[PDB]
């Protein structure tokens, strides 16, 4: 399938140079289904991030791969279904930091979309998992596809913020050395690691100060 089928016709474009990569991985998930091995998110869900317009992208949050429970994931990193309850803990613990950064009240739900629509890219280094266990494909393709995504926010040159959260930030880096592109590091939010640093890190405040010194708009953060 093209990749104007799956994604945004700006991601489509930049995304053209891994779009054998998007095939294989596509292969990749089909195979596991048929040897009995499931995948998060949805499929319709796997490439959401990048339907939501490149040329808008002002923050990059990249995690490291999706939620492995079943009912969580969405393609949105760190994002949930309006109706989930209780939080994950890495998105609980997200919401504790946007409170003591922001001085907002508390989230209704853990639907993040408002920051995708306001040009927030929820990003992960790796786009799919099996149920139940973390991390497990890693190594398997994803990360030709997010480099090229990364690479290519990065060469449009418009003022850039992206917020690194975890074990990849040293790795991601370099890819977003470019003029008018910041990268912000924290440990990620999870529940071992996020005492660790990611609390008292500030990234909301950070990347809005970062883009009002570039000249470009703050986001407005404020979730209903
Ligand atoms: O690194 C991540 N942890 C948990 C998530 F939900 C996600 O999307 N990314
Ligand atoms: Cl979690």
């Amino acid at each position: 399938r093209p990749l104007s089928e799956l994604v945004e016709r700006g991601w489509a474009a930049a995304l053209e140079p891994v779009a054998d990569q998007v095939a294989h991985m596509g292969q990749f998930l089909r195979a596991e289904i048929a040897a009995g091995r499931r995948y998060l998110p949805a499929g319709s869900n796997v490439l959401r991030a990048f339907t939501f317009p490149f040329d808008n992208v002002r923050v990059l949050i990249v995690g490291q791969d999706p939620y492995p429970t079943p009912g969580h994931a969405v393609g949105l990193s760190f994002s949930v279904a309006p109706d989930v309850r209780p939080w994950p803990r890495s998105l609980a613990n997200i919401f504790d930091e946007y409170t003591a950064d922001l001085g907002y009240p508390l989230p209704s739900n853990g639907d993040l979309t408002p920051w995708a629509q306001r040009g927030v890219l929820l990003l992960n280094r790796v786009l799919t998992v099996r149920p139940s266990n973390p991390a497990s494909h890693r190594g398997k393709g994803w990360e030709a596809v997010t480099e090229c995504a990364i690479r290519a926010l990065a060469a449009r040159a418009a003022p850039l913020v992206a917020i690194l959260w975890g074990r990849d930030a040293s790795t991601l880096k370099p890819m977003l050395a470019a003029g008018n592109c910041v990268a912000i590091e924290s440990p990620h939010p999870s529940p071992l690691s996020a005492s660790r640093g990611f609390f008292g890190s500030r990234p909301f405040s950070r990347a809005n100060e970062l883009l009002v010194g570039m000249g470009a708009e703050p986001i407005d953060w404020r979730l209903p």
